[PDB]
DNA sequence: AATGTCTGCCC
DNA sequence: ATTCTGC
DNA sequence: GCAGAATGGGCAGACATT
């Protein structure tokens, strides 16, 4: 009976039936193009909540008449390709995706190129292009695709993976190129990610319950309770979800347990456990210690060195097996045998399983002491060898997250950290635990901020010790504080650089700069030395002022004396003339920037790490932005 | 063999 | 990673 | 304050090209 063309699927409409306002029918695979209209519809408005009830609608649909299907939805939703910690990644960047674009359609790579540049949005790209009868899209069958795409390996891999793509745009109907391409492309745009995706599934299966006998008898089980009863069951139903999913951010485990046993009863079947990453605590800046004091008020807290390495989770399963996931739930067991082969050294003898927050932080053994993060970055990364590792990590363990079998996560950190400190054992250079004060006095936390930048640290991080002091992330995920020099008024680097190009802007910022290429002032040759790029910082208004006055600057090729070498060529060459205060937090020795070259290294020059706009010096002229000399200066002022 | 470009993931 | 912003 | 979307530098690895 259902015959609406998925075209007119309207997931945003009043008084929603999953069953009569699905655009498919019950058995037959969710349409692709039925995603792809939940995508538009999302896309067209701002409050989240209703992004939220409008993918429900879609999700609730999937619940009665497609359950299979609902996992495969979920990911093109999140723009996942599954779980965190199998690694499946497309390879495909915007290079092999208007690469294919380009033959789907005849035209010339530079033309799509420019094309792509201009909108913003190479779906805008793949939608209006003229694809110089295949049946219709499905979702698992788009899913699957995207999949064989991830999985392709190997010489000539890569044409391998456009003739998917291109099979892939010449089936889309109507929005499908459109999603298809943002989504090879990684940005889907739609205002809406995993919480709000965990929010609609909690919300979905809550009022379509899965599993009934079709056609469901219970299709929308609010229908029963006042506003007021239903808003706090969703909330309660939505915390279950999330706070489930934070501790296994793994849907292939989470929806099974779903469709069959339902979302009250899931906290019962997926549980915190090695071996499955977690979702890690995160921090707020703050700009200073007294914005410290106060976000926290009476609680008790503990300041910690902030050290400048890689987040690893370091899981220990019952029965031995050791697996380290990245802070965003990668599997990293295969960069790390020398720590594999350490465990046995860092805890004692009763000490069954665990998951351990740590840093990994590149260490020097001749001279004991941290090396930067830009060393530990040269260690290889698949299936590592232990004796041909060069740079050798010290641990900085931090949190206890699991213990001998049992979940912390509801421990306040007070007793996370002393757990952490009984049944684990420091040796110099390869596990300690993170330096540490507990105080209140401004004056022993500001020393103790000092102390951590000449220990080679970022500088604080800041950690209530019992109140609102737990590891749940879904009741607060950013529940700790990072305190970082360059994060103080007047503290940091700052640096003012003439501004020589300008690239166009993607998603929000189409039809506008994005970013901007600056440059120092290298005094000796009379040159502006591109130093980094700048995305970050400006206000929106700032950002339209930015591209109104410079738009009226630009050359259509550069000036002999700016010197960008391997820098990203701009969009835009600029006349060199607006000069801007930029700040970041550390200098860094550039495979591409020649700002500074042969000052410091005679090959390299230096940019900035983390750089981010301030304020416009309308000031200063080019000839008084910060020279290439001073630039070189502030790198050895680091040591 | 060597080099150059693209990508994913660290921050 | 930093930063901005509509809700 | 959340959640999301803009955006930064730079590495190893995987390919492509020569
Ligand atoms: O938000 P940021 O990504 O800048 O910082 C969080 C990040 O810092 C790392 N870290 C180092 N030392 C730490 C610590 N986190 C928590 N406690 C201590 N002592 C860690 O990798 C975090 O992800």
């Amino acid at each position: 009976s259902n015959d609406m063309d998925p075209s007119g699927y309207n997931p945003a409409k009043n008084n929603y039936h999953p069953v009569e306002d699905a655009c498919w029918k019950p058995g037959q695979k969710v349409p692709y193009l039925a995603v792809a209209r939940t995508f538009e519809k999302i896309e067209e408005v701002s409050a989240r909540l209703r992004m939220v009830e409008t993918l429900s609608n879609l999700l609730r649909s999937v619940v009665a008449l497609s359950p299979p299907d609902l996992l495969p939805v979920l990911y093109l939703s999140l723009n996942h390709l599954g779980p965190p910690q199998q690694g499946l990644a497309l390879g495909v960047g915007d290079g092999v995706l208007l690469k294919a674009v380009a033959q789907a359609t005849g035209r010339q790579l530079e033309s799509v190129r420019a094309e792509a540049a201009e909108k913003g949005d190479v779906g805008l790209v793949a939608e209006n292009s003229r694809s110089t009868p295949p049946p219709p899209l499905t979702a698992s069958g788009v899913f699957s695709k995207f999949r064989d795409i991830a999985r392709l390996t190997g010489s000539a891999s890569t044409a391998k993976k456009i003739d998917i793509i291109k099979g892939l745009f010449v089936a889309c109907r109507h929005s499908e190129a459109r999603f298809i391409a943002r989504s090879l492309s990684g940005r889907l745009r739609l205002g809406l990610a995993e919480q709000s995706v965990l929010a609609a599934l909690s919300q979905a299966v809550s009022l379509t319950p899965p599993g009934q006998e079709f056609p469901p008898a219970m299709v929308d089980a609010g229908k029963g309770k006042t506003a007021e009863a239903r808003k706090t069951w969703l909330e309660e139903q939505g915390m279950i979800l999330k706070q489930t999913f934070c501790e296994v951010p793994d849907l292939d485990r989470i929806i099974p347990v779903l469709l069959e046993h339902g979302l009250e009863r899931l906290p019962e079947h997926c549980k915190l456990s090695p071996g499955i990453p977690l979702k890690p605590m995160l921090a707020h800046p703050t700009r200073g210690i007294s914005e410290v004091l106060k976000r926290f008020e009476e609680a008790a807290f503990t300041c910690e060195y902030k050290y400048d390495g890689q987040r690893a989770q370091i899981h220990a399963l019952e029965g031995g097996e050791v697996k380290i996931f990245s802070r965003n739930q990668a599997d990293n067991t295969g960069k790390y045998p020398d720590i594999i082969s350490r465990i046995p050294k860092i805890k004692l003898p009763s000490v069954t399983s665990f998951i351990l927050d740590t840093e990994a932080v590149a260490w020097d053994r001749e001279k004991k002491q941290i090396q930067p993060f830009q060393v530990l970055t040269t260690r290889k990364r698949k299936e590592v060898d232990a004796s041909e590792i060069q740079v050798q990590v010290c641990l900085y363990a931090f949190d206890l997250i699991y213990l001998n079998g049992e979940s912390l996560v509801r421990e306040p950190l007070s007793r996370r950290r002393q757990l952490l400190r009984e049944n684990f054992v420091e040796t110099e250079g390869e596990f300690v635990f993170a330096t540490s004060l507990d105080t209140k006095d401004i004056e022993q936390i500001a020393e103790f901020l000092e102390q951590s930048v000449k220990d080679s640290c970022e500088g604080l991080m800041v950690k209530t010790l019992d109140v609102d002091a737990t590891y749940e992330i879904a009741k607060r995920s950013h529940n700790w504080l990072k305190l970082k020099k360059d994060y103080l008024d007047g503290v940091g680097d700052t640096l003012d650089l003439v501004v020589i190009g300008a690239y166009l802007g993607r998603g929000k910022r189409a039809g506008r700069y994005g970013g901007f290429l600056l440059a120092s002032y290298d005094e000796d040759s009379e040159e502006l030395q591109a130093i980094c790029k700048l995305g970050t910082g400006f206000s929106d208004e700032e950002l339209e002022e930015h591209h109104q006055s410079l738009k009226a600057l630009v050359l259509p090729s550069p000036r002999p004396y700016v010197r960008i070498d391997g820098a990203v060529i701009p969009d835009h060459w600029l006349d060199p003339s607006a000069v801007w205060e930029v700040k970041c937090a550390d200098l860094s020795l550039s495979p591409i920037y020649p700002a500074a070259r042969g000052l410091v290294d005679s090959d390299k020059g230096i940019s900035l790490r983390f750089p981010r706009f301030i304020r416009v010096r309308e000031d200063k002229q080019p000839e008084q932005a910060t020279t290439s000399a001073q630039v070189a200066c502030l790198y050895r002022k680091q040591s």
